[PDB]
């Protein structure tokens, strides 16, 4: 069963305070990362390379116009239905692509048949073996380059990752055959043809990238957009970047983890940021939801400061910040309780959560964030 599935955009990507790059990616987290693209402080800022398009409408995709050349760049929102299943056994057919993914290939084909400018289509998706019951959802990146003069559609799959030539004809290891077939049928009736399909594979050293391969996919989305906007080649590890470390740097990783762990973003806010090219500033309500999530998670494990001390300090601070979110105003006793909890709130992982939101809200400390709202008892 690989059919269309429809979920709407009234949803929220919550703070996942326990997440790290090695914990894996899904379509929801990857979409949440798109908020980084117009934050000037981010290593993934795209604002020097592209600006927003109008529209030029491709359903399910955000349109950008290169600032340095004529290229239009279309980045598809991630979707759990973007799945290609391949059969490992070469005596079976090649596999399948989910109907929704197949519909997008037809929609890209219809767009290109009317296009007068060069365009680049960027689509994150997962490939997976379907007749071997261990099912790993391997995150990959499809890019399609359309050249109106050629007239060629050129697909490429970027793949953050030893059987003989004979067994490579008995066993498939990727979805290239079914994917090629699906693109081919989508364009059969057009006046253009397929360029050379290529799989650029780039992390052969293995550090159990089950994994951060979603983080490399997001990093490659940024390279494809910038490289396409600048008319340059897409440089990736082993082919432009000599180390994976200079490709996905510590700055890149911090940006990814901060966004996923600590932010609380509505889908509608991310669509607003990408269709108008704004940054999404951190709101105090995200601090609250981040602490709530932290407490909810801690209550489950595993059944310094004790678990009871940390949940006590988190309950106290959540109440104070809700008491600041409206009307509002906090008492001197609440503030005095909070002073006694500060050391506990700044300790270990709770402290990094607190420090991220302090920094992004404009306060140097828990006290300086709430002191403007304190009524003392009393004045002079």
């Amino acid at each position: 069963h690989h059919e269309n599935l429809y979920f709407q955009g009234s949803s929220i990507y919550p703070p996942e305070t326990s997440w790290e790059v090695n914990k894996g990616m899904n379509s929801s987290r990857l979409h949440k990362l798109y908020s980084l693209f117009f934050d000037k402080s981010s290593a993934f800022y795209l604002g020097d390379d592209v600006s927003v398009l109008e529209d030029k409408p491709l359903t399910g995709a955000y349109g950008f116009q290169s600032k340095k050349n004529d290229q239009q760049i279309f980045l598809f929102r991630p979707d759990s239905d973007y799945v290609a299943g391949y059969h490992v056994d070469a005596k079976s057919d090649a596999g399948w692509v989910n109907d929704k993914l197949d519909r997008r290939l037809s929609e890209i084909s219809e767009f290109c048949s009317k296009a007068t400018q060069p365009a680049t289509f960027i689509l994150p998706f997962v490939e997976m073996p379907t007749d071997i019951t261990k099912g790993v959802q391997h995150q990959v990146l499809l890019t399609i380059s359309y050249d109106p003069k050629s007239k060629q559609l050129t697909p490429t799959v970027y793949d953050s990752i030893s059987l003989s030539s004979y067994f490579k004809g008995k066993y498939r290891t990727t979805c290239d055959e079914i994917l090629t077939q699906s693109i081919e049928k989508a364009i059969k009736s057009t006046d253009f043809t397929l360029g050379k399909f290529t799989r650029a594979a780039y992390n052969h050293q293995n550090r159990l990238t089950e994994g951060n391969s979603g983080s490399y996919t997001f990093r490659t989305i940024k390279e494809v957009i910038s490289s396409s906007a600048q008319g340059t080649e897409v440089k990736i590890p082993g082919s432009g970047y000599i180390t994976s470390n200079s490709y996905l740097t510590s700055q890149h990783v911090q940006d990814i983890e901060s966004c996923i762990k600590y932010r609380n973003l509505g889908v509608v806010d991310i669509e607003s940021a990408l269709t108008e090219g704004k940054t999404l500033p951190v709101q105090l309500s995200e601090f609250i939801v981040a602490l709530e999530d932290y407490g909810k998670l801690r209550s489950q494990q595993s059944e310094g400061y004790s678990k009871t001390a940390k949940l006590t300090a988190v309950e106290l601070l959540i109440g104070i910040l809700n008491d600041i979110k409206g009307k509002n105003e906090i008492s001197e006793s609440q503030y005095d309780k909070l002073v006694k909890e500060v050391d506990c709130l700044m300790d270990s992982s709770l402290g990094k959560l607190v420090q991220f939101h302090l920094k992004n809200l404009g306060a140097e400390s828990l006290q300086k964030l709430v002191l403007p709202c304190v009524k003392f008892d009393d004045t002079i």
